[PDB]
RNA sequence: CACUGAC
RNA sequence: GUCAGUG
């Protein structure tokens, strides 16, 4: 059969770097950042834990901390991940006003032309102890 | 994560 | 954000 899927799918926001023992788990109704780029019904997706480790010949690896990128529901022409699907490094997040349906309309952007916004949480929502904001410090 | 160069 | 390389 054929292999090699040229799928980019860049996140409009940053990721979530974890520095602890646990992975990531958001409560029902939380986990959705301030997506000013999407509509209220688009406030539903999942987090994907990715890593960037350069594979060198000598063995030199850049080594980057595990970060969970924010992906909207239906991000990928051949993702095959319905709301609720349990996958490694994949957690679903939904809020009030979001409907169950793929919305790949916001799951596309040129990463080498358009940057991403710092993933921030709304009022009454704080990040779990162990995670930090990528590109933002609590005070600076 | 630390440092540089680039879109 | 993303690519190349090094610490």
């Amino acid at each position: 059969g054929a292999m090699g899927l040229p799928n980019n799918t860049a996140s409009w926001f940053t990721a979530l770097t974890q520095h602890g023992k646990e992975d990531l788990k958001f409560p029902r109704g939380q986990g959705v950042p301030i997506n000013t780029n999407s509509s209220p019904d688009d406030q539903i997706g999942y987090y994907r834990r990715a890593t960037r480790r350069i594979r060198g010949g000598d063995g030199k690896m850049k080594d980057l901390s595990p970060r969970w990128y924010f992906y909207y529901l239906g991000t990928g022409p051949e993702a095959g991940l319905p709301y609720g699907a349990n996958k490694d490094g994949i957690i679903w997040v939904a809020t009030e006003g979001a409907l169950n349906t793929p919305k790949d309309h916001i799951g596309t952007r040129n990463p080498a032309n358009n940057a991403a916004i710092v993933l921030q949480l709304p009022q009454g929502t704080t990040l779990p102890k162990g995670f930090y904001a990528e590109g933002s410090r609590g005070g600076s």
